[PDB]
């Protein structure tokens, strides 16, 4: 299974790096490793993608970008979101969820690896 | 029939954001309805937003984002409408400091999916060229 991971640029490089080694328990990673070559590529790993991972915790018009294509070409997507930030998750993408293709999950730093396990069990 | 216009921007900039972004949607009243117009922005259940946003996109005929903030909502909107084949045309102000996602750069085309760096003050001579 091939799994698809994206953050914003903007901390917590560790916990991102930590969301991948997770989820390359489960699968390839293909994510784990001018400006339209990265579009196109984002785009091909989104279509390969059989489940998009990203960390939405930060404002990012890329993440977004991504989920919203990720949405039109029905892929399963997970969000993760840490309410400790201070932030308010954009409406846009917690209303998008309806709990079985979208879901969007609160998380505290040390539960992590074992949301993501109970995610793919 | 008036064409339908879709407007969006980042409710995380400042109050001069606020009052630029009112300037930018007064401009693209003057070329059709902006469905968007109404949106208390700075005052921003989820589901309702949501679904009330994917109709507005839908009943778009051309989709102008402000994309000078980061915003996970703007994004979203901009990746729904791509896949709603919807003409857009993105909004970035270099002065910011701030390099535009490559994302959103790269999803340009030069055609139905533009992305134009401008100055606050040219923002609706810019329009006017666009929207002509
Ligand atoms: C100002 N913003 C931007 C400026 C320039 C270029 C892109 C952006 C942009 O909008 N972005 C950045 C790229 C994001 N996508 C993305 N991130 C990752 C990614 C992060 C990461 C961290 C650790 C490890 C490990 N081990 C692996 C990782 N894999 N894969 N992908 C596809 C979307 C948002
Ligand atoms: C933390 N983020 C969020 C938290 C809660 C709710 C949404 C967000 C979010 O992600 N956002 C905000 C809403 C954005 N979309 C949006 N903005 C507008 C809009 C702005 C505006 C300004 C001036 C005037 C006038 N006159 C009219 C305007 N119309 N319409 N729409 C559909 C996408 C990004
Ligand atoms: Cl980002
Ligand atoms: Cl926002």
């Amino acid at each position: 299974p091939a799994l698809y991971f994206c953050g914003s640029i903007r901390e917590d490089r560790t916990l991102y790096e930590r969301i991948v080694s997770r989820l390359r328990r489960f699968g390839t990673v293909l994510t784990e490793h001018g400006d339209r070559l990265i579009h196109e590529q984002d785009l091909e790993w989104l279509q390969q993608a059989d489940v998009v991972v990203a960390e939405v915790t930060q404002p990012s018009l890329g993440v977004g970008y991504e989920l919203g294509r990720a949405v039109a070409f029905n892929k399963r997507i997970l969000c993760l979101f840490r309410p400790q930030s201070g932030r308010v998750l954009s409406a846009m993408i917690r209303g998008a969820a309806d709990g079985s293709r979208f879901q969007v999950w609160d998380y505290e730093e040390g539960e992590v690896e074992a949301l993501l396990d109970r995610y793919f069990e």
